[PDB]
């Protein structure tokens, strides 16, 4: 088989492994060869590669400034993490998956591709790094890479790239980031119709709901994010900072029993058609960066002459408020490849049945 449809918005012109003979692998070790090797690759998953337990495990310093209670995370005091953000945080020990730790390294051209609801990968996740770009990652799961650790594994990485399309992936049960760019330049991304299943037996927050979402910390990023289904987070979700456009469209936030979107300075979010259902804060406030949430329909004609159609409401059911008026982000997306925006009313029926891997 191979990669369907196309990459919409920022990394429209995303070829990935383009038309090379498709590599069907058996084991991890040829998942990870095929992954990382200098030749162009369309990698169809068919099965589950699990990683967990390959490297063994260990147990390590950590602390815990989340609480005691078995229903909070823990974390692994990576690079001095706890001795400088969380001093005054009770010290434990903890035991690690030590797969979870080092992500495997996708290299340039790589078009990795789900075979129906076959394609998984656990315990370890991917990172599109150091320069690699022009990749396609579509209908995969990254799940279970050390749940009740923070810092015991981040899903999918992308830090110094250009094209890159996660496009109908789940994510879920993950130690820390689901997705998480920077800080270097990333330039054009497009995140589209993917599950952020934040459900987890261990949480930061202490209620279920996960914390460490989508992080877009790059210094010149480009993002699209569409027709997406963040479920069930408390935090991070997601939180733009560095110098990062951001277009955040069609996407269902459901289920925050915490807060979405944290815009720090060198954020710059386009927010149309979303639904926000039963999410208790829909931005934190004050925002350092900036941000138009195409808060009524005579603000949004502004996005006419530059979108040539103007931006869509945001729906809210059971949620905080959000509005944000800055003119200024419109003009940023002159002569950019901007993805189609539908109207919020059908999108959380749609989105529930269309987003994720398997669909």
């Amino acid at each position: 088989a191979g990669v369907v449809g196309a990459a919409e918005g920022f990394a429209h012109g995303v070829t990935g492994g383009g038309s090379a003979s498709p590599v069907y692998p058996t084991t991890t070790d040829e998942l990870v060869s095929y992954l990382g090797d200098n030749e162009p690759r369309v990698i169809i998953l068919d099965q589950t590669f699990d990683f967990t337990g390959t490297e063994g495990t260990e147990t390590t310093t950590g602390c815990a400034p989340w609480g005691t209670a078995s229903q909070c995370q823990v974390a692994i005091n990576l690079h001095s993490w706890c001795d400088n953000y969380q001093a005054s945080a009770p010290k434990v020990s903890v035991t690690y998956d030590k797969a979870g730790i080092l992500p495997i390294t996708v290299n340039s051209n790589k078009s990795i591709v789900g075979q129906g609801t076959k394609g998984v990968i656990k315990g370890k996740g991917l990172r599109v790094v150091s320069g690699a770009k022009n990749v396609i990652i579509q209908n995969i799961a990254v799940t279970d890479i050390n749940p009740k650790y923070v810092w015991g594994g981040d899903a999918i990485t992308v830090d110094d790239s250009d094209l890159v399309w996660i496009d109908h992936v789940t994510t879920a049960r993950i130690g820390r980031q689901h997705i998480v760019l920077g800080t270097s330049a990333d330039n054009r991304v497009t995140i589209s119709y993917s599950l952020i299943d934040g459900r987890s037996d261990y949480s930061a927050t202490c209620n279920g709901h996960h914390y460490w979402g989508v992080y877009l910390d790059g210094s010149n990023d480009m993002v699209t994010l569409k027709g997406n289904y963040f479920y069930n987070l408390s935090g991070r979700m997601p939180k733009v900072q560095g110098n990062t456009l951001l277009h955040a469209v069609n996407n269902l936030f459901h289920n925050f029993d915490g807060h979405a979107f944290e815009i720090g300075t060198g954020g710059y979010v386009l927010a149309e058609g979303n639904v926000f259902q039963d999410v208790n804060v829909v931005v934190e406030t004050p925002i350092s960066g900036q941000l138009f949430s195409s808060p009524d329909a005579n603000t949004n004609q502004q996005c006419a002459s530059v979108f040539g159609r103007s931006c869509q409401l945001n729906a809210f059911g059971n949620s905080g408020s959000m509005s944000g008026s800055d003119t200024s982000i419109i003009s940023k997306f002159a002569g950019k490849t901007i993805a189609a925006a539908h109207p919020p009313g059908a999108i959380a029926q749609w989105t529930m049945k269309n987003a994720g891997q398997g669909k």
